[PDB]
């Protein structure tokens, strides 16, 4: 099945699901420059405060923490939205290397990793039905270099011995997502898709402009995870990245200048 490796990654994925060459794929570099400063953009609407985290799962791709969206309890609303989104789970995409990992890019600029809190659109009802529209999706996306220490990330770094290999979950509960973001706000967007199989075009890409850091010690504990499941031969959850994809014809807005 698709991957990350040279017989599975992100040059092969096309072959089934040919969207991947489609008209909005993601990520895509985002170049400062030429991005569009919209004054009829709303300030974006993060209200996590009743935030209910239930499990992390390594999936065998990345790792997910999942929340409870059976309900309005973690939400983002305004920036370019309408309607209100609902917290579903987060997941990072990090590199082998410092220099690598993030899929987004900005000026060509590759960040250590990338942070996706992914959001639904109640109006759609589930996830499933949202992931088949247009505007169904909200992804929040931030990066992350490599520096100082992030406190809020420390919890989801010590419980990844527990969830090694592909398969594996733990309890995750009480954990708050607010603890990831950087101070400021301000973001980029366009129109994207998901960018891992299978690449649907649902997505209304938020982009934070300001990176939060981690330290190294705990982006080297993302390193440690494995792809494979218990049992197998062993390979590093490392570089699950899908690489900047062609702009075509869209614009990518900002919320600041
Ligand atoms: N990296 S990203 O933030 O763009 C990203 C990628 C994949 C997904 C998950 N998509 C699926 O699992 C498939 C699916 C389809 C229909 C019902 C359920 C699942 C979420 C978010
Ligand atoms: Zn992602």
């Amino acid at each position: 099945h698709w991957g990350y490796g040279k017989h599975n990654g992100p040059e092969h994925w096309h072959k089934d699901f040919p969207i991947a060459k489609g008209e909005r794929q993601s990520p895509v570099d985002i170049d400062t420059h030429t991005a569009k400063y919209d004054p009829s953009l709303k300030p974006l609407s993060v209200s996590y405060d009743q935030a209910t985290s239930l499990r992390i799962l390594n999936n065998g791709h990345a790792f997910n923490v999942e929340f409870d969206d059976s309900q309005d309890k973690a939400v983002l609303k305004g920036g370019p939205l309408d309607g209100t989104y609902r917290l579903i789970q987060f997941h990072f995409h990090w590199g082998s290397l410092d220099g690598q990992g993030s899929e987004h890019t900005v000026d060509k600029k590759k960040y250590a990793a990338e942070l996706h809190l992914v959001h639904w659109n109640t109006k759609y009802g589930d996830f499933g039905k949202a992931v088949q529209q247009p505007d169904g999706l909200a992804v929040l996306g931030i990066f992350l270099k490599v520096g100082s220490a992030k406190p809020g990330l420390q919890k989801v770094v010590d419980v990844l011995d527990s969830i090694k290999t592909k398969g594996k979950s733990a309890d995750f509960t009480n954990f708050d997502p607010r603890g990831l973001l950087p101070e400021s706000l301000d973001y980029w967007t366009y129109p994207g898709s998901l960018t891992t199989p299978p690449l649907l075009e649902c997505v209304t890409w938020i982009v934070l402009k300001e990176p939060i850091s981690v330290s190294s010690e705990q982006v080297l504990k993302f390193r440690k995870l494995n792809f494979n499941g218990e049992g197998e031969p062993e390979e590093l959850m490392v570089d699950n990245w899908r690489p900047a994809q062609p702009l075509k014809n869209r614009q990518i807005k900002a919320s600041f200048k």
